């Protein structure tokens, strides 16, 4: 833990020093450095570098102005290495990619790409890290969802270093599955010589199963570089204090930060805020109920958000652009989990699925129909297993949210209970 | 459109002139002519004529009095032909039958007739135009529901002009089905020589399918004759202005009309009003949600309506009868559709049917169970097709309600969302 | 009825005289005699007698004190016989056992015992009278649930008087089943020579079926002995007035009684009250909706009750114990039923399970999916039968609740509509 917090603390400290350096280069005011659109361009530039540029937004005579500029990749690559105490520091780079991955996950549906891969577009909840490059970091692998891994595997299916890269991705997917049955099917896809349609059919099956028997997918609060830099500048030592991606730290940092955003004419700044909050705590595919309870205010579905993406395109004119504060704080916090929830055990039950009439009164007599009727080769084992699962089943027994002052997660608050962020479009009402 | 509005405008103009004529014959006051019970008798008389009579209600010394009278069928038949500029005018007649059909559809469940035909009594939503005579008009055919057509077909199954009338009804049903699979099954029932139990079994199957893969059934706002007549009298020219059954016109006319009803001691006039509003816009089997949103006030299920039928029987005594205004106006309007909604296409999906846990918090993990589990000869094609359908699926993408001033349907309002009018009795709570 | 009310009135009159006698022996004040914990010990002592003792709670110098004492079984057995006018009076004894059975049914989940018997722990609603001894009274047999009978039958399966006791329990279970198919399966378990796994598998099947096709299980309001005794003492004659266990009498008696309870530091007295009210009217496995409507205030699930059991263990210290009034009255009353609801008939339907679109408006088009899709050896007959059942189906047509003044059940009030008491734990949210 101390050792982990030490290295994490270093890479966040690196990103910070880099951002401050980059902010002085461009001669940006502190406020300007803390504009989200400016942070994303600077983040983009260091990622492309490993000519490079993008739009940078300044404040001249009461109006927001765009001014795209370019740098040498070598100059940036030099500035990054040196902000990270000599080392090449690839870890801090994939941390900015995962942040971009998370914001993409909240902003865009990847339906157009799912159909090409022959996948059900209703698998979006399985698509964490889909806009993340194949062969990302170890951190990138961890964050990638079951569906993402399946999609990457099909692209391959559809040069003996190709076979090892195939087996690598199979093992990444296998390690994510929490049941033996699901894992044995991955062995049958990996062990296959010259993969084709059978493996395609198998991976589509496995994806569907992961909607019920969920895979272990890592979640990491990753913040725009301007949040870290602003903290390094203001006198916070990430190396002496350490840092966590899954503990309280990102929540605490956001509670001590103020980021800004460019907002368009018709857009609701509160809705823009939800989007960046969701991305910040990797929450695109969380239950809206749990997000809402943590944040304090309601977390509304994508289709009910009166907002477009964070990035302002080259097309649109700056004259109508205004700048708003992003509300990125929370009521409570919670530990970010690697778990997909309970998949097996099946240790007893405890519950009630029907009633026995005591009073002679006119009424319907409720019963849990799917569950009662349910109880009446590896695919067969999988089907039977996911037929046993009920939406009513509770995962993460005992674990709860925490107050912002409870840094050591001493006193968990267990909450009393629309769930899907992407279940509200012109074709479906979920 | 202009040509259609021209003929529609003429037949509504005919009905108007007829009603005014009939109102002067009976020496009725304007108010009395606009009593719904009086309109229904006059409507009945011209339909029977093609001795004939019924109850007529007057206002003598502060009390409502019933006074049944009879006319020569020939005299009525003469009065109808002449109000319709010489022509026999059968179209205007079937328009009054469809109005009666719609009021029946809202007033009575046809369960007793469904059981005799060997049909599930839960098919009421398929029963538009069931009280409409076999071999009605072309308009009558259009308005008749899938279930109605099936019921008529069984009565036949249970004289070579019998075979053509059989094939006619098959084609009416076929034209209503929006899938190839459903249509090919109708060919197999029609092509059959000497129909029997196989065809009975096939048509029962087809009826069940039409609850999910819905048929194209026409909907026509048809108003009591007293509404049209009152407009002709007050100076409205249906021929110069044209008229529509599916556009704004009936809504606009109702917004400029005042009809009355006889109300019994225990009855809620507001509930009586809902019933006649439902009948007026052919809405017996609509989603109560959409009816409520259009009308402005809640549209309550039949079992929660403290009202009986519009017609006051010969048995009941007039001394307790009072007269109320029927509230037949709306907040908005909407185009009446021929469509049954989306049945096929299956072009991608876009949506979310599960969640991925981000926070370590005690909770259930929702998922759309029927949908996920779903994906695991013409009857087989039909079953597979209706197993793909979800109640969550959206039909009529882009189309919405309109303000009463938007005559050209320029600006659609898409609404934000109990659905069944007949799902609230002593045996079922739907 | 008069004859039944006569004998019931006698046994309740016996229990009363016994309790008063026992209260004078222990030199208890009236208030103390009406403390629920004191009533349960006295009840326990007469049941064990047929050395015996338990805790008795007094009020000394502003503090509650525990003082366990013992009696001769023979002395108690003498006191019971004589309070019941000479007779041995076993009936009044099983009435106190059924009361304890009901309080257990409300207090404890029997999941740990269900798993040992190889039964689904979600069958709790079938477990009325599980803590009641095998071979109880005839009254005890009636009150025992389908699941209880199955559990007892397995214990047997897992000395030719063993065979008759086996056949006896089979007949008790058979008489409870409301369908022929379920009854014929019980014949196949009973007729079996040397029972084993086939019978185990059959009885588990039968238990599952009874969640949908419910068995006829008796329900009896049985009150703590202190309620009866307090009424005998205050001048009520149960023998002249008669008494009922299923009519108005227990409701009326509770409305004229005041019982007390020992309450722990953290406990909500209102929640303690719900628990004893539930036990009093045998309502552990009723729909919470109907319980709430009758009682007047909400009847909360077990997991949301901030209370533990009624009995205060020898471990816990009395110094923190305070005494509260138990709120055991109701808004209305209802007849306690022997019926499990409608299981067959299938006489038509009457209802609506889909809609037909009238307006061209963007929306989902609801339909009852399970019901529509449903319609597409004795076990097979059972499966098909329970596949026809819908949670929406109405049982007890016409029957309703009554005002406390309507003793003759003249005017039934039919109510307008969380259902499970045990569907709210750390593993399931039902
Ligand atoms: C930014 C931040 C990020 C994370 Br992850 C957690 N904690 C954070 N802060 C740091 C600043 N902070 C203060 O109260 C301070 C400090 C201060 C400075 C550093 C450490 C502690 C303290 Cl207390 N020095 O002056 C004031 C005033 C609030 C908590
Ligand atoms: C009855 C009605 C049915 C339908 Br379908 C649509 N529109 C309708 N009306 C007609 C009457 N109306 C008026 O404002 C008028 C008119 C008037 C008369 C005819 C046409 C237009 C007008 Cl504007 N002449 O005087 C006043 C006053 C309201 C709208
Ligand atoms: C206890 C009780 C249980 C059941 Br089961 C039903 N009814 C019950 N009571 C009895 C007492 N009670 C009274 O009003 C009385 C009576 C009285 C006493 C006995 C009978 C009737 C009456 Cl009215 N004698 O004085 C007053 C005062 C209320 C109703």
């Amino acid at each position: 833990a101390t050792e982990i917090r030490a290295s994490v603390g270093k890479m966040i400290d690196g990103i910070g020093r880099f951002y401050i350096q980059m902010c002085t280069e461009l001669k940006l005011s502190d406020y300007e450095g803390r504009l989200i659109q400016n942070s994303l361009t600077i983040e983009r530039m260091v990622l492309s570098a490993f000519k490079t540029g993008g739009p940078i937004y300044r404040r001249v005579d009461g109006k927001w102005r765009r001014e795209l500029i370019l740098y040498d990749k070598e100059e940036i690559r030099r500035i990054w290495r040196q902000a990270n105490n000599g080392d090449d520091a690839t870890a801090g780079l994939t941390h900015m990619m995962i942040w971009h991955s998370n914001l993409n996950d909240a902003t865009y549906q990847r339906t157009r790409a799912l159909v090409r891969t022959g996948m059900d577009p209703r698998m979006c909840s399985l698509m964490q890290g889909s806009t993340l490059p194949r062969r990302s970091g170890a951190a990138g692998a961890a964050v990638k969802g079951v569906g993402t891994m399946v999609m990457e595997l099909i692209r391959m299916i559809k040069g003996r270093r190709t076979r090892i890269a195939y087996e690598r991705m199979c093992n990444i997917l296998k390690g994510k599955f929490q049941t033996a049955a699901q894992r044995t099917m991955v062995d049958q896809v990996r062990e296959s010589r010259n993969p084709g349609n059978a493996e395609f059919e198998d991976l589509i099956f496995l994806a569907r199963s992961a909607l019920i028997l969920r895979g272990s997918v890592a979640h990491k609060s990753c913040l725009p570089a301007c949040v870290y830099g602003s903290a390094v500048a203001s006198g916070y030592d990430f190396e002496r204090e350490g840092y966590s991606l899954v503990g309280i730290d990102p929540f605490r940092l956001l509670q001590n930060s103020q980021v800004y955003s460019l907002i368009r004419p018709n857009e609701n700044p509160a809705h823009k805020s939800q989007l960046v909050w969701m991305a910040c705590h990797s929450a695109a595919f969380e239950d809206l109920r749990v997000s809402s309870f943590i944040r304090g205010t309601k977390v509304v579905p994508r289709g009910k958000l009166s907002t477009r993406g964070v990035q302002i395109a080259s097309n649109e004119n700056m004259e109508t652009m205004e700048s708003s504060t992003l509300e990125l704080r929370s009521r409570y916090w919670a530990i970010r989990t690697r778990s997909g929830g309970n998949t097996n055990q099946q240790r007893a039950s405890s519950g009630q699925i029907s009633i026995q009439p005591t009073f002679s009164v006119q009424r319907n007599l409720p019963f849990d129909r799917p569950t009662i009727m349910a109880a009446f080769d590896m695919r067969t084992e999988i089907i039977r297993l996911m037929e046993s699962a009920r939406p009513e089943d509770v995962s993460f027994q005992g674990r709860g949210v925490f107050e912002l002052s409870d840094e050591k997660a001493t006193s968990p608050i267990v909450p009393s209970f629309g769930s899907y962020f992407f279940g509200d479009n012109a074709e479906e009402y979920d």
